[PDB]
């Protein structure tokens, strides 16, 4: 049977939480979804088949890093990110705009930005048009509109002007995407809501995005230093402003309890480097909270990282042996921790989906928090 | 202080057993000595610094395999085996003659042998003169005379003729070695006693070798299928025939109890692939006998491979975690087992040396056998 470009179906709801599917030409994405951050398929990283076996339906590509090395045109000549990452299922790319704020910047205006590569100092340009074109060259299935991030905390004036520029750039992203037939017929485009902590600015942003029209809507400007309390407060009024029948995407979030609370507030999609960064640093996520595998307590602990996790690592490896690998600096140790962490995240999402489907998600969320924060690991 | 070409000193004796040192220009060899079989310094093998840290004072090079790949001239152009194996301490090379019997053979005569490479079918030639020259090109510190092996079991006639040819070839090895000033002044040459299980042939051989004169004397024709009982019986009368004040070398032996009994019979030097072959196959040597680390009993065994071994593996790794590595096919598992096995062999030799020095070696040998064969692992 033929597969659609982008079809979001909601199968069940509990309060603001939703569970369902996004059907795309390269596969189905179960929601709520967690997207691990992808990298080149080399001996340095988990194999793509390993990432898929953790349960991931889609992975994320960082446009900014790919355009500095090896470059978007080079990626295209190699067959796009799907070949480059050895991943034939959907790929979401960010716009590159956040990293130019956080990692580089030679010129800024309504036109776009010019920035210096922190690698070789070379100059690069991004704009709604260039960002959408680069994401096309990467073979992206879900394209993010290019917006303006204002650093945290933002004044009411800075938040107002960045949101308004972002909305003008959202229309430009829309038109650039629509102008490219191969991209418009085969990929999807998400808009990004801005407005910082100000409800009227968030509503303005949401109204603008809905008038332009997108396949999905992200909540931007959070997870940038504000803390969970205020992030939840902003989600409380911001997510209901977005179109109900399209996916809602909270970018760069986050810790497991962040994810649970955001789903309670209507978020459908997530990404975070946390599982990978933690895995390389010897920290494992468990249902009893995170653990530091280097701790002496684990040196003779024959139980797996998490006794309820069904990832391939926990079927086989004890805390004691992962402890030994990590303490010796063996790369296998980091690989096992990273595989478990990504798989744990997918099992979290699966438990979220199942509990919403059964109408017991609010109880799952309470059960989850009580145990995650008690830390009886 | 300047170092001698070859100086064997006996420090202490108990019965036929001796302990002491061989001083050579590239270092001191403690005796009785075990020589692991060396290979090229690549990611496939233990690093040379690891092999040294196990206690090895000297390693063995298989001339036959090195002459098929990459070839003796190629080894020389790379700086000899010391550069090729990353090992700056003494290296003993065999003559290549045993492997032409056991692994290849297009022509055989009193002149030498011509054989077909089991790799690429190419033709090669060995002779006392060519073998000594190749071992020179390899940078060998201890050179083995080229002899004729007769397969086991040998008729009294075949044993007689092979021994006599070997003695004529021993003189030719001696003269070839002596003809090359750079080799004669910096390396040593061992002769090889033959005669199978026949006492008069062994005496004939020993007399011939002593008349030629060598720096050391090997007992050949054992560990080829005969079993330990008969090997010990042959050693009982064969080793006393050799010059007392030169090292005695039992080639290709062997299991730990073989080594102990051979030292009781006057052997000073040993080599065997057993520690490495076992390590790759998941078998570890211990004071309670060998263990198969794949056995289910080890999956939760937090004790090291051997609780009295002081190798770097046993300081750190449990049976349970080596078990997990081996069962997963992780190369680290084989590396750890091989390091422990070679280190265990060196600790065996150290206990042999110390017990002889203290005049308690015969008691050590009895204690060792009772525990090794009870197998309370
Ligand atoms: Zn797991
Ligand atoms: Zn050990």
């Amino acid at each position: 049977t033929d597969r659609p470009r982008f079809s979001f179906s909601i199968a069940a709801r509990e309060g603001k939480a939703r569970t369902g599917t996004i059907e795309m030409k390269r596969g189905v994405i179960r929601t709520p979804a967690f997207m691990p951050v992808g990298t080149a398929a080399t001996v340095k990283a988990l194999k793509p088949e390993t990432v898929r076996a953790t349960g991931a339906d889609i992975i994320l590509g960082n446009t900014y890093h790919l355009m500095l090395r090896p470059g978007a045109e080079r990626i295209a000549k190699l067959g796009g990110l799907h070949s480059f990452m050895g991943w034939d299922r959907p790929i979401l790319t960010d716009s590159g705009g956040y990293q130019v704020m956080s990692l580089s910047l030679t010129k800024q205006s309504e036109e776009g930005v010019t920035f210096k590569s922190h690698l070789d100092g070379s100059r690069h340009m991004l704009s709604p048009e260039r960002s959408i074109e680069i994401q096309h060259l990467l073979g992206s299935d879900i394209v993010m509109a290019f917006d303006e991030s204002t650093p945290y905390p933002a004044t009411p004036s800075r938040a107002a002007s960045s949101m308004e520029r972002s909305m003008r750039w959202a229309k430009r992203s829309r038109d650039a995407f629509d102008s490219r037939k191969e991209q418009a017929e085969n990929a999807a485009l998400f808009g990004i809501q801005q407005g910082s902590v100000f409800e009227n600015l968030r509503q303005q942003s949401a109204d603008a995005l809905a008038e332009i029209g997108f396949d999905g809507y992200a909540v931007g400007g959070l997870a940038v230093g504000e803390g969970q309390d205020e992030m939840f407060r902003v989600l409380d009024f911001s997510v209901p402003m977005l179109p109900d029948d399209k996916p809602h995407y909270l970018m760069g979030v986050g810790k497991p309890d962040d994810i649970v609370g955001a789903v309670e507030r209507g978020i459908d999609m997530f990404d975070s480097v946390l599982p990978t960064r933690s895995g390389r640093n010897g920290q494992a996520f468990t249902w009893d909270g995170p653990i530091n595998i280097r701790n002496a307590r684990f040196s003779e602990d024959l139980k797996p990282l998490d006794s309820e996790c069904h990832c391939a690592v926990c079927q086989k490896w004890s805390r004691a042996c992962i402890h030994a690998l990590i303490r010796a600096g063996e790369i296998l140790g980091a690989m096992l921790m990273t595989e478990h962490n990504i798989a744990f995240y997918q099992q979290l999402m699966q438990k979220i989906r199942d509990s919403i489907s059964e109408g017991r998600f609010s109880q799952f969320a309470q059960d989850f928090r009580a145990r995650y924060f008690a830390r009886n690991s």
